[PDB]
């Protein structure tokens, strides 16, 4: 009894970041081959990947070295400057009337339906990727869980979250009282993954110059297409993702996929929030590549191709020194306003810290959107990648420093 | 049979590094008590300390928390602008003829004479500071070892190396058969140490905003005017230096002192190089604080004493502002310089890869010379701070990589 529904959000753009928008189009068709609804399944991507220029076949994405295309059907609900944060809060909670653009296509839910939600891109602590120039933010992500189970808009929700840090977006915060198990790629102090990268084995088709999916969506998705989802247990899945995302437990190349929220979930079926493909009837060490270094590898790669055309190659290395150029800037003016925050010494140590497990990465959410808005007016916007000093400005609030030393630190640092 | 001789140097000045030259300070005050003669013991000191703005006891320079002026009596042979590597050599081989400046005072030594060397300041892998812009090389230290043994010029030397990964400096190059023993404060591939610092323990008077000392040079100094050196070997004040600059064997907070040259001077008795003071008839933690980070806990100490001077606060908060972007600037540019040179991912792993104990840092040191030169040129001053960056360099000379190439990155990197 109810209907099976589900989100999918890609965080990110450019074809550096194939990977993302692969890993969502994939589980659509998952979800297709299950038995969900395309009414019933809202897409977030920003829908720049199969077109793309760089693309070495044009209107085709594909999620492993199998080479399937995961791209042809599926729906354009939220792409390009609508993939929103506040669009995706008004899907989630079924109210197209706060919906921007766009398809339309809400979660309107009713209370025996079941959710699941699968984000990929990106991240840091306590924050998530969204295209647009936006950070979407911990604490919001709950508040609209807790809108959605305030509403009696279902009966339970699975989600499954792939960023780096992704386990500090429900530690200290997610309760166990709204009917919603979480899973996450990391703990809230590791990276995520990238993997079937160019140069690395399982290597994808050579013609590919980005990393094809990433490690622990991959994971579940792999596991899903190749399970009997009638007797495959929630539970199970998160098992077997948790076992192949640690890459033989070594940490080095792997995570640590987290669980959050009511775990009396994971006794349930997998079939009652991914459907089952009626046609199903029921491992070695993969190379990875950090979600913040893959923009990087993909550029080396296209430097590497073009080393034939002069004036190319130099145009390419000059667009790294630009991408490293803006990273030392990010990471070199976080660590200045910790040392003129708390003194050399200290500075690293207060920005750095990591809290015990459990406990929530900021006590105070609106101060650190406050610390980024101060680092941002000074120091320019963060960026994904600057999303990795998340918890250098949750340590900054935690610390108690004021917002008016922030403002005074930002200006000596970056005006 | 013989006259005792010595050669102090501080390679740095300013007074962040006040330590450096109170070192030396204190060498030279422990020589002449054990009957070392003035005229056989030559002074490199910038002599910035003594009569220094910030100096709180003008003309006075101590070298721990006692609180003994080390500075009254000592010889200006070379200060200022004449504390450079060309006079150091000229003084090492005795040749008055190659000196610029100074007082001429030279080794001119005869062959049954000792010498003692100490330096104190910082350095790099494969370098020493010296204060006028200057690096010293450690292949050219070795030559002028090589050549001032050619002229019989001596019976037996003692060096004493108080800098960064000073260890660096003879590994693989050092020979056993010039009758040179070496100490160092560390090895090839750690920091070196400042003590007696402002807001730790053991703590320096009140009025101190500087260090007093170095951690393995107040451990030698401390431990010869403690004993008879009649009595004490050179291999006993080895051991009992490294075991006070281990720290209780705390690496995190210790470095480990090294031994290089020929082995067979440990068995001799410290008087035949330093003297002994007719006066004598024969341990806990210390805190410290990383060589290149003292500079800032100076600067921070100025700043938190002028906190009820609001002009004065906000300028030294601008000038750590520098000092840091600058740091920013030379670390950033270097791991950039390895993006471009040998991809993302394996940039870091080439230049930071320590080789093996016992091999050479470089096999080219002229290579080592013209990676400085074309990184210079492009990217400006490599500074006292920067030498932390020679072992990077000596690993793009070992890689193979052109200085065509290297000229390209650093133009890429830099320009």
């Amino acid at each position: 009894v109810g209907t099976r529904w589900a989100v999918l959000v890609a965080g990110s753009n450019g074809y550096e970041n194939y990977r993302h928008q692969a890993d969502v189009c994939h589980a659509y068709q998952l979800l297709i081959k299950g038995g969900l609804k395309e009414e019933n399944i809202v897409v977030f991507m920003y829908d720049d990947i199969a077109w793309h220029e760089l693309n070495p076949r044009p209107g085709v994405i594909i999620n492993n070295p199998r080479g399937e295309d995961v791209y042809a059907g599926v729906p354009k609900d939220y792409t390009g400057e609508d993939v929103t944060a506040e669009n995706l809060f008004a899907v989630i909670l079924g109210d197209r009337s706060k919906v921007k653009g766009g398809s339309g296509k809400v979660i309107n839910s009713k209370p025996e339906d079941r959710i699941f939600i699968f984000y990929s891109n990106h991240g840091g602590p306590g924050v998530l990727g969204m295209p647009n120039e936006q950070i979407l933010y911990a604490m919001d992500f709950i508040d609209v869980l807790k809108k959605k189970h305030a509403s009696g808009g279902y009966r339970e929700m699975v989600i499954y979250v792939e960023a780096c840090e992704s386990g500090s977006l429900f530690e200290g915060i997610m309760p166990k009282d709204l009917n919603v198990f979480v899973t996450t790629a990391s703990n809230a102090q590791e990276n995520s993954w990238g993997t079937y990268c160019p140069g690395t084995e399982p290597s994808p088709p050579p013609e590919y110059t980005t990393c094809l999916g990433d490690l622990y969506s991959v994971a579940w998705m792999e596991d899903s297409e190749s399970h009997n989802l009638r007797r495959e247990t929630v539970n199970q899945q998160y098992r077997s993702v948790k076992e192949r995302t640690s890459n033989f437990k070594d940490y080095a190349m792997g995570s640590h996929v987290m669980q959050y929220g009511d775990t009396n979930i994971t006794a349930e079926k997998l079939y009652l929030f991914q459907g089952f493909d009626p046609a199903t009837v029921n491992e070695a060490k993969m190379e990875v590549v950090h979600q913040r270094d893959a923009e990087l590898l993909f550029m080396w790669q296209m430097y590497q191709r073009s080393n034939h055309l002069l004036g190319k190659k130099t145009h390419i290395l000059k667009q790294i020194a630009e991408t490293v150029k803006h990273r030392n800037h990010l990471d070199g003016s976080v660590e200045l306003i910790g040392v003129l925050l708390y003194g050399p010494g200290k500075g690293s140590p207060v920005l750095q810290s990591v809290r015990d497990p459990g406990l929530p990465l900021v006590d105070n959410w609106a101060c650190l959107k406050s610390m980024v808005r101060v680092f941002e007016s000074h120091c320019g916007s963060l960026t994904q990648y600057g999303m990795k000093h998340m918890r250098a400005f949750a340590n900054i609030c935690n610390s108690g420093v004021s917002e008016s030393s922030m403002e005074e630190a930002c200006m000596v640092a970056c005006g």
